[PDB]
């Protein structure tokens, strides 16, 4: 089996993208942020707090004749950014872009976060982590790829996001149709649940290449790129005005600036994202200061290579017994 479905920017800075699922019998289709930085599928639902709903679609499970209770079941999750969701879990048919899963966990959140409620765009989240990063106790759960695999003609999925543009998430084949040049794999670390792997080094605008192991994580569910203090100093130092304000939270630069593109390496090739991609603009409305596309890991505990790496890119996540990650200019 395959399949494909098209993810679309949430709003003009691209913050985030999100993908249609049909949940249930009939289906209830929701609009979730595919997150390879997590691996819990939860959604707004009937059981969350009225007044943490705010414009969102909910999934309803009494209205699913597939929806099953998964006993005793209870999930609690608290991402990088400080947000946060809990509730309890079904199981239900799950599909994506025409590929079924049948017996999926869908968690239904009885609580979230602020920064959830006044996003009216994001139905929910699903995961594509490893499965060990699951947060339903006292079962753990895997994700839809993991449930997928089995069925898929090949154990992978890629990414494929748009620059101010709908892009695609293919699971199960490569679309050779999607990229130019050729896929440069990269071996994975399962370690730590993430799809974790080491950039070679990095160019700042036409500036000679810097040979060094940047290890990072592919995340979807993540805006920007974070990178240690060294590079991204590196790289704001070639921007006129650019500084990291505490105030804002990290580098702003003047909105009249032309920004350098940002090169980083994979194996012995080379993924270049252009400077627009790392225009976040004003920071609040009319602002003449910008705000930064590239910003300090350093406090978080990890790189991120989040969408404005990865939408330079097509990326795939092949799920192999050994996995690997694989990167092509497009
Ligand atoms: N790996 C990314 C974790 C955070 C995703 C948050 C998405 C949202 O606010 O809808």
């Amino acid at each position: 089996s395959t399949g494909s479905a098209t993810t679309t920017p949430i709003d003009s800075l691209d913050d985030a993208y999100i993908t249609p699922v049909q949940i249930g019998t009939p289906a209830q289709t929701l609009n979730l942020d595919f997150d390879t930085g997590s691996s819990d599928l939860w959604v707004f639902s009937s059981e969350t707090t009225a007044s943490e709903v705010d414009g969102q679609t909910i999934y309803t499970p009494s209205k699913s004749t597939t929806a099953k209770l998964l006993s005793g079941a209870t999930w609690s999750i608290s991402y990088g950014d400080g947000s946060s969701s809990s509730g309890d879990v079904y199981t239900d048919t799950v599909s994506v872009g025409g590929l079924t899963v049948t017996g999926q966990a869908v968690e239904s959140a009885k609580k979230v976060s602020s920064s959830f409620t006044e996003d009216s765009t994001i139905d929910g989240l699903l995961g594509l982590a490893f499965s060990t990063l699951n947060t339903v106790s006292p079962t753990q759960q895997k994700t839809f790829f993991d449930n997928a695999k089995a069925s898929l003609d090949s154990p992978v999925f890629t990414a494929d996001l748009g620059y101010h543009a709908p892009g695609t998430y293919n699971f199960g084949f490569i679309d050779t149709t999607a990229y130019t040049g050729s896929i440069t794999y990269t071996a994975v670390s399962t370690k730590q649940g993430f799809w974790e792997w080491t950039s070679t080094g990095y160019a700042v605008g036409s500036g000679t290449f810097k040979s060094t192991s940047i290890d990072g994580i592919a995340d979807t569910g993540t805006t920007l790129l974070y990178l240690p203090a060294t590079v991204v100093s590196a790289y704001w130092a070639q921007v006129s005005g650019a500084k990291s304000s505490s105030s804002v939270g990290g580098y702003v630069f003047p909105c009249s600036a032309t920004l350098p593109s940002f090169t980083f390496g994979v194996g012995s090739a080379r993924i270049v994202i252009p400077g627009d991609y790392i225009d976040f603009g004003p920071i609040s409305t009319g602002s003449s200061s910008c705000f930064g596309g590239i910003q300090s890991s350093a406090g978080i505990g990890i790189n991120i290579f989040g969408d404005v790496a990865l939408k330079a890119a097509f990326v795939v996540f092949n799920g192999a017994t050994t996995p690997t990650l694989g990167f092509a200019s497009k």
